[PDB]
């Protein structure tokens, strides 16, 4: 009963994950830099489907158009030699000191304009490489103090930036969509569009809402103590789940970027159950960092672990849903009634329905148990492979 | 330099705040019940503008149409004798055991129908009493376990419920709007529409979005570690801040419901600054609980404290914004540039602008300090009244 | 491969767990009261070893010495008829309004004296029933505001109370030990002795430290975002783990009291691994609350779930430790070197050892991978029963 | 009414605070390195009393004994030219890749030995420079996964390390004490001795407990959602507050290191009140980082802000305690009774005292209000300078 991934599983990794050198706020790098070409080859051997990148991961910042073309060619050759795809790309608008107060929402106008040009340049490259989704993580859009940022003006600037990107994409006739990646904090004290909900609401104010979706990350929502599977269901409900970032996080603290499966294991189970049940067909992207305690063999073991854990959880969720005893427990808990309209009969009928109020036996209804604990223990038994 | 409130300040209190008996999950009541009429009179003496209520605060659950009319008449007389208004009303869809799995999203269909009828009945009463806003806090809409609730179906049921309420209001020609009150958790393990952002996004999927807004609470957003003033700015930006609940909370833990001003004091300062700067003209409603350590004299002192703290903060925020030294610091930090469009010149102009990329001096821009610390210390000095 | 508990497993339950009526801060009870005798019989059928109680769970507050003797006799008969033991007892110094500001640390002296007499009376009863451990949870010792409690004076009062209890126990020649149960908050804004560490440190200042230990609870430490297994290891290291409370908690929020196994599943695995490896022989006590969504059948299913989950985890931890591949991975990660003294050779030898500094190759040491990710994936595979 | 600091105020700064270049996990440095000599001179001009250092801040890692003597001489001359003192020093056992799994608790024995030699070398230097306290922050002592560290063995290694350091200090006849600095997490997933309480408890197991105390940091305890003033009171109660680190933190998230006064303002007020009331005479040390948005002028403004905020709070706390109306409110809330022994009359007298149980009127006692809200509003008015 093994769990070997194949490119058909659509597992992708960012170059910066497996390529993280181990530098954290309190320590120096513990691993040497990885050549993107090497990463592509190693990931392909592990069974990955593709890779993603920030412009600066692929092309060192400040590169000449000559070196730039050279880095792209090398990368292209690696993709051709392995069959790896690049379904998503993004811009690095957070590392360089110039973005210390943000990219799209920097107080300095000239920085905002530079941010847009840097993004547009990489959008062209993304399309050339076949990316279908372009992610935007405003890691520097935010503040550490209240008067440093008028949030209403910042949201005006954020909308202006995304509206312009939408105009560019449309004018070039590109077949690419945007996904906003929310995060509540870190590296800024508080970051704008802190959760999936804030990002969804913001999108509805853009000129062309259909071009934008969300790219939620497990750890990000968990940094706000939120239920990740619940947030993903809302994004799916709105038809906005364009991409997803998978990793592990142990509660409310710094962003750990643990391999997927680590952190909140039951939440990972419920997330996989939802993604598979809902038919999500986008990439299963891992944005994680192999701990700095590891050498390169630990890096690859960590990456393989991500995929393995997703596949084990997929098997367990499928068995849970396919179990007749579980199907009967779902009915006992009335999940079937939850899916039925409350009043398909209409408003007037509801108002005239005496069984809905005047003659409703509130005490009999209140005495009915939901049987949620037995259902949950069945879910637990399935997760642990203890069904008998 | 005192701070006496007057009804013109629009401070309102829920009957259940000052009327909280002190029963918590680990202890019995420490105070006797308050007659709503008494609360109305005491609050009027303190300078309040009005009160709010859940149907069950005013009319004991299970009351006959006869007793019901009697309770309303008494309340009306109290309002007439004091000049107090009732700008907001809401339904109690959380106390009675029948709502143990929710009201609008209960798995049991018959409960959902009952929830709608109970709400509609109180909407009629709210209009009669002159309420302009009707709040909905789905405290029981949620779960403690993953399989107990299919969130996509629950959101379908939530939309159905709000859509029906919107149809009812329109058909009756009522001049009343709805405000959804989000909360991340408690009493449920996780509650649906957990933050202001989730509520805003949800509203955009309703049939008549213009009839719905949000009713955010200080403590609620802080339970998710979020920046309350930031969330309020987004709601204002979207034009959805129909009402607001003020209180105090010390971090991520159970909902404390401390008096306004307590908890995160600087966040309270920044919230007041924003509300006043943006011209919010709705009620300043306090949803708090005087601690159970207090007797009735402590209850009124706690209520008076809420208003006093808001007025002190209002004075300090106004002085901060009116201070020429602060106005110069805002310019030094480029808040003025944040308010200017990034590219009013248009996309094509931006693409052709060499100063935006090809000739942009990234190192000179990066070296500019934001001067945010001096600005923040000026804000601190103003808050503490230490300006000299 | 089933998991049936037997009294030999030492699983115990508090009368108040399975007996919780479902009253929370926002709702009324959803279940009728359970007769303690009924609980004893039902728990015995499920395979429990014993029960625990607060004085007020067994004897209604304010009972006459006559009724008191009657309640005890009935309970005794239930214990005799089932073979159930009562290894731990505690006092309720939190429900009654008189303890609104605490028991042992109430500002009112007369309340503190009453608290001690109420405790002493139940200590006598506990010994009579054969309890070996007496737990103290100061749920009301704390504050919501800074000036309400001088913490240094409160700690003086806390020590005075425990010192007197120690004097009483010694003078009566009782064979019973005390266990302090820490909690960071709820129902008070902040509670004194908030974590296992604070409780351990406090104990070292008591007159007879050997009579006191800690009674940590999974959910409590997790409310402060702490690693429960780590805290338990420190308590074991100090030889102070006299008792332990098991349950489930999903992060930093109100105390959920979910059944054991729910909440942080991996932390539960690591806790069981530690308890079994260290040879903890005290009771495996469950302090949890079956959710108020449940009827009585759900209550018993929830209680059975606690025991089942502990037994599944025990099996998985044992297999993990017994796996030769894991034993080799532990060596690869140098857990064996962690157990060896750093300098059994002594200070002077260390100072004279050139290989420890002057000739130590810091770069070669730094390049060694810890191989922690492979080890953790082996732990994950074992937990999920995916070893192959 | 200004607030100018003077060296008599005992404000100290770590070289690494004002010297932080701005490199965070997601970005490069935004400021050039500061020469320690320059920092000493700038801080002296601002009114600081002294500075502190990690060995590696003063002497670049890997320096020859020649360069080492050169760096120390330059530093000494700066101290002599300014009158600045160096009351505390510490070791950097976290930056270099060799400490990726810890220093004192690394699984590799050779690393642990190296850690001790590096520490001992800097202890000699600290004494030479006149430091009275030697701090130890085990930032790398911990783990990201459960099987990576046996906590009981790690605590054995931790005790061994501190015991050896204590033996060294005693054998050299040095007049210096150690202070353990706890932190719950970051950079490790979970760090050993996570809070003040854990550190206090650990100290009681050392061979010479009198040589060790704690060095708590505002932000650290707040990362676990704990009440900092409460933790400081316990450390004072135990006589273990040897040093203290001041800064600002906004809730549970990454360690922000905001200037003191920022973050939780009311907690800062209560901390200052306690330190001054208790007569703490050690340094008021600031371990903070001026945000990376700032240039050098912002760095000095941020440092000056720390001192200014402490002095404003000191003034407000003193006025609060000196206010007769507050003194009467303290009596109304019975803070005076909290300071009186519960039973100086002894155990037997308490048992025979019928007014303590048999004849105690529990209902009359329960009805007494604590008057805590009025007291807290008086504290608020004083903090805000709104007393009239």
């Amino acid at each position: 009963m093994n769990y070997q991934p194949t490119p058909e599983d659509r597992f992708t990794f960012g170059l910066w994950t497996v390529g993280w050198q181990g530098r954290d706020p309190f320590g120096d790098a513990t691993r040497r830099a990885l050549d993107p070409v090497e990463s592509v080859r190693r990931l392909a051997e592990l069974g990955a489907h593709g890779v993603t990148f920030h412009d600066d991961d692929l092309i060192p910042f400040g590169s000449s158009d000559s070196e730039r073309e050279e880095h792209v060619k090398r990368f292209r050759q690696a993709l051709d030699d392995t069959g790896m795809k690049v379904p998503m790309a993004t811009t690095n608008l957070f590392t360089h000191p110039v973005f210390k107060d943000g990219g799209f929402t920097a107080n300095d106008r000239d920085v905002r304009r530079y941010a847009l040009r840097k993004t547009i340049r990489n959008i062209d490259l993304a399309v050339e490489l076949g990316a279908e989704t372009y992610v935007a993580w405003g890691g520097r859009e935010g503040a550490e103090s209240g008067g440093a940022k008028d949030v209403r003006d910042a949201l005006d600037r954020m909308k202006e930036a995304f509206d312009l990107l939408g105009e560019y994409v449309t004018s070039q006739g590109y077949d690419i969509r945007f996904a906003i990646e929310p995060k509540p904090n870190e590296p800024r004290g508080d970051i704008l569009l802190p959760t999936v909900g804030h990002a969804l609401a913001f999108i509805e104010r853009l000129e062309r809402p259909e071009l934008y979706g969300v790219n939620p990350e497990v750890g990000h929502e968990q940094m706000a103590g939120l239920n990740f599977p619940h947030g993903i269901a809302q994004a799916l409900w709105a038809g906005k789940l364009f991409h997803i970032d998978l990793n592990g996080q142990n509660g409310i603290k710094y962003d750990q970027d643990l391999r997927f499966g680590a952190g909140d294991l039951r939440a990972a189970f419920w997330l996989v159950d939802l993604l598979e049940s809902a038919g999500y067909s986008g990439p299963r992207h891992f944005d994680f960092k192999p701990p700095r305690t590891e050498d390169f063999d630990g890096v690859w073991a960590s990456a393989a672990g991500c995929m393995r854990n997703y596949l084990i959880l997929k098997e367990r969720a499928a068995a849970f849903r396919a179990d007749p005893e579980v199907q009967e427990a779902l009915r006992a808990s009335r999940l079937d009634e939850l899916a039925r309209p409350t009043a398909a009969d209409g408003l007037q009928a509801l108002l005239d329905d005496r069984s809905a109020f005047e003659e409703f036996d509130v005490d009999a209804a209140a005495a009915r148990g939901m049987a949620f604990e037995r259902l949950d223990q069945l879910a637990m038994d399935h997760l642990l492979g203890a069904r008998g």
